[PDB]
């Protein structure tokens, strides 16, 4: 049966949703902290802002119920919850997302500091284990950052936000953590640019100091040539961007740094993981499951806890509809939807 509603304005916006949430507060769609009666959990309620205004947007809602609703796993955000107040399709314009209140973010954590070993191994962990699951699905994150790794009081980690030119621009963390061939469009990209930005967290947790603070995207591609060499005549074969491909040959020719002369005193096996993770060419790259069997997770991996994902199917993503065609695939997400045990 459908629960009772009740209206309250937070946001300078009407959310209306069943009596269970109680004690609603605005954290940061507009998103709203929430005590679950029903579950005695802490909840964040995400309502999204005008989720039919365009077939663009449309689509993009559709996405997010999609990718949301598929994702089961301990170290990635999940759907504990998805409602409307419309009674019917007719009636259907808005979409509440109900997810864990986690405590802060890995910006949070780091803070200009550097965390233990142990601490690091950890959290790397967790985010490979997560990424492992989302990656088994054919799901990309391409987004990763220190702002969308959420943690608990215990340091217990979940991946948020899985799957404009302007705020990529100039000294900015939006752009930090970004694999060079996507940052500058090189190619067609895969699952590995996540690997990339692992590698600049993980760096990041060990010293306390972003990786690659570039100022802008030349700066930043310069840092990172630095640091890794310039590419190869192997790699450069695959850059298909001709562009990109001839403003690279433009740069003067630089070696691969040593690690261990940039990463003083971190754990040898830290320093050989950041070597697999940070490799210029993507094809070359350590994955997610290889990473997890790698030594420096000694004490934390277990090959028969790191599950992957069910099938997903984004067919949908190859498909051109119309905004009452997406809305009515929502809706019918929606009135499907089973709560976790
Ligand atoms: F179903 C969902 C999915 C994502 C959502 O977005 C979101 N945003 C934020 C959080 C959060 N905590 C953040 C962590 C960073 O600092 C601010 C609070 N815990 N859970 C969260 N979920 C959401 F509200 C509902």
């Amino acid at each position: 049966e459908r629960p009772t509603f009740y209206r309250q304005e937070l946001n300078k916006t009407i959310w209306e949703v069943p009596e269970r949430y109680q004690n609603l507060s605005p954290v940061g769609g507009s998103v709203c902290a929430a005590f679950d009666t029903k579950t005695g959990l802490r909840v964040a309620v995400k309502k999204l802002s005008r989720p039919f205004q365009s077939i663009i947007h449309a689509k993009r809602t559709y996405r997010e119920l999609r990718l949301l609703k598929h994702m089961k796993h301990e170290n990635v955000i999940g759907l504990l919850d998805v409602f409307t107040p419309a009674r019917s399709l007719e009636e259907f314009n808005d979409v509440y997302l109900v997810t864990h209140l986690m405590g802060a973010d890995l910006n949070n954590i780091v803070k200009c500091q550097k965390l233990t070993d142990d601490h690091v191994q950890f959290l790397i962990y967790q985010i490979l284990r997560g990424l492992k699951y989302i990656h088994s699905a054919d799901i990309i994150h391409r987004d990763l950052k220190p702002s969308n790794l959420a943690v608990n009081e215990d340091c217990e980690l979940k991946i948020l936000d899985f799957g404009t030119d302007d705020e990529m621009t100039g000294y900015v963390a939006t752009r930090w953590y970004r694999a060079p061939e996507i940052m500058l469009n090189w190619m067609h990209y895969n699952q590995t640019v996540d690997i990339w930005s692992v590698g600049c967290i993980m760096a990041e947790l060990l010293t306390g100091r972003t990786l690659f603070p570039g100022t802008d995207h030349i700066d930043q591609l310069k840092l990172i040539l630095r640091l890794v060499g310039t590419p190869g005549a192997e790699l450069l074969k695959k850059i298909s961007s001709e562009s990109a491909r001839n403003y690279i040959q433009s740069l003067t020719q630089m070696p691969k740094m040593n690690f261990a002369n940039v990463f003083i005193g971190a754990n040898p096996l830290a320093v050989d993981l950041l070597e697999k993770m940070l490799v210029l060419d993507s094809d070359k790259r350590i994955t997610a499951a290889q990473a997890l069997a790698h030594a420096y997770f000694a004490q934390y991996h277990d090959p028969d806890d790191e599950p992957v994902a069910d099938p997903y199917d984004q067919s949908f993503e190859s498909r051109d509809l119309l905004i009452d065609e997406w809305k009515s695939l929502t809706y019918d997400e929606v009135i499907s939807f089973v709560p976790p045990p």
